[PDB]
């Protein structure tokens, strides 16, 4: 195996495929990368064992076929740290990787190809392809819902569905939900799977805001995202995800706006003086007004008081103001509508100027 | 106890007093902030026993003079949680501490102040001024070579000393040292004093980059730095810190010259192969030409060669490479001087433009 390459054709590849920072690996060879020259192309792999990322580059200097495999960070550290514009030539000798570029050298060991995992080939049985944009909002609008080391582990991913033209993700950690759907243009079989932590975050890491779009493939126990010359495999979560329909409140007969800003600052000033573990926040909500109450076990008291959109009957109802909190921030637009019930029931909470999203919270007796 | 004062006026002087995060006072009360109104000025003041950070602001608004303590973090967050403009009126009602501005109240516990620690007038013995510019020189330029949580305590801190119209820093862990003189202009006593990390810390975040001359006094055992209307005082640190003209090489004659940027990559590169632990790393240096090398248990091998200016005697030296790094990163310019003896002395390091600093660091056996 050689080849030549240029540093900046190199980087953004190595930069692809490195993954998260975890370590130590089950085997040792998890650490490494894996290097195939064939048929010239330059194929660069890192896995976990569960989920897999590949990455292309075309050679077009001299090459000889064949693979290794070398620890990635430092593989990775050396072509970054080499000037911008340097050739690195790599080959193999005996049982190590050499990597040389003007006057500098370096000696890799190395782990033989065949003994790097490959993860079985596997069929797809739904396809679609969106803009990096649209998924980039499917994702940040509901990721900060997911459950966080849950033992139900099908919390703490998050659900990809299609139905009719839209794609739509959602996740809840059994307190609050969130939801968002997007129209991709396409007609679409109706179908849900639940994609991991880790594949939500490669999902995420993946896209980096140019025009390639984004070529997606499910499978019954796997999903597959390409974007230009890279490809990053996850395994599915087995499990019954929540019915969102379920969770948004049925029907709510009122209805109050506000400035997006202005409460966001309210609660967040107010949430200073709730109690620190379950941080609780009372709302009383009249024509239009909105009262909010925070105290601690030490005495402690804050209140603010909100001109808003309100003319319903009056009521009270306290919430997480964390959770509050993280919807709020979540929604990055003008004017917020809260949408109640009444002092038991959960509120649905949406962008004032659309319904692309919806978040659910439940309520605190307090 | 009662004042009034525009949000941005307070702010400033709230962050100057707050000192580091991630705390554990050895007192509960030093949680919280002490607030004193005497003679149209509101004094702020946050203090962990040994240190003591006082801001004083003046009232134009109504006031009514005492004291009381709150909790520091809280009262901070809540003023920043205020809009721009706010105007914050505070009053003492016993054991709460009332915050008020628009429709916002905030009502937090206190404390006597009575009971908040003062610490005891000391007598200064050594007094001069500086512009700030030269204090952030003088730290910035020896503050990456203080030990890190050392069991000699002293070695943990910084070294301040005045000889004729000097002010000097050095900083040693035992195996690097750094020692930067600055001239201020005064004539002086010959003394040294310890300043402790934190002291050192606190002694930088309080300069603004504006035309305030830092006024420093220094005490038998408490040093303070005045800027603006801000003082800030430190205990001092016991021990015999070492003397800087016995670390420094006695005759380096072997003088190599190297840009700075060039020399650093390199060493960046080398030292991804070199050992984990002890960082070693080999210099070859001959006619203009200097060779670095390392490997590491695994017997991966990294060589770099660059072109250098210098005309002394062939030899080679071991160094640690994180060290050799902080000083070239240190050093923030075009050329740099390395001053070698021989493979089992020191070496000097210096800007080649100037010699106000100056790094020495010890060789490996290797
Ligand atoms: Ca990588
Ligand atoms: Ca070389
Ligand atoms: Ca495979
Ligand atoms: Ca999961
Ligand atoms: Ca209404
Ligand atoms: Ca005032
Ligand atoms: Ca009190
Ligand atoms: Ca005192
Ligand atoms: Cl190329
Ligand atoms: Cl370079
Ligand atoms: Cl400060
Ligand atoms: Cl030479």
């Amino acid at each position: 195996m050689k080849f030549t390459v240029e540093r900046e054709h190199l980087l953004k590849p190595l930069q692809q495929v490195s993954g998260p920072l975890g370590g130590r690996p089950t085997l040792p060879i998890l650490g490494n990368l894996l290097l195939q020259v064939a048929d010239g192309t330059l194929s660069l792999t890192g896995t976990d064992l569960e989920m897999e990322m590949v990455a292309r580059v075309a050679l077009v200097q001299p090459h000889e076929p064949g693979a290794t495999t070398v620890p990635a960070r430092k593989f990775f550290d050396i072509c970054r740290g080499l000037p911008e514009g340097a050739e690195i030539a790599v080959q193999l000798e005996g049982e190590r990787m050499l990597v040389r570029s003007g006057r500098s050298r370096f000696s890799l060991s190395t782990l033989p190809a065949a003994d790097f995992p490959n993860l079985d080939d596997w069929q797809s049985e739904v396809e679609f392809t969106l803009p990096q944009a649209t998924m980039k909002r499917l994702i940040e609008a509901t990721q900060f819902s997911m459950a966080h080391q849950d033992v139900r582990y099908y919390l703490n991913g998050m659900l990809f569905e299609t139905e009719g033209e839209e794609l739509r993700t959602v996740a809840t950690d059994g307190h609050r939900l969130a939801v968002c759907s997007m129209p991709i243009g396409q007609s679409l079989p109706s179908h849900s799977v639940i994609v991991p932590r880790k594949g939500v975050i490669e999902l995420m890491r993946m896209l980096d805001g140019g025009d390639n779009p984004l070529r997606v493939q499910i499978g019954s126990n796997n999903i597959r995202a390409h974007v230009g010359d890279f490809i990053f495999t996850s395994k599915l979560v087995d499990g019954r995800f929540p019915d969102y329909r379920r969770v948004l409140p049925k029907n709510p007969d009122k209805h109050l706006e506000a400035g997006c800003d202005l409460l966001k600052q309210a609660f967040a000033r107010a949430a200073i003086l709730s109690n620190e573990k379950f941080r609780g926040v009372r709302l009383y909500v009249s024509e239009n007004q909105l009262k909010i109450t925070a105290n601690n076990p030490e005495q402690e008291e804050a209140e603010e008081i909100l001109d808003v959109t309100y003319s319903g009957a009056e009521m009270e109802i306290g919430f997480n103001v964390s959770y509050v909190l993280d919807v709020l921030n979540a929604l990055k637009c003008e004017n917020v509508r809260m949408m109640l019930t009444d002092s038991v029931s959960s509120v649905q909470i949406e962008d004032a100027a659309s319904q692309s999203a919806a978040y659910v919270v439940m309520p605190m007796r307090l």
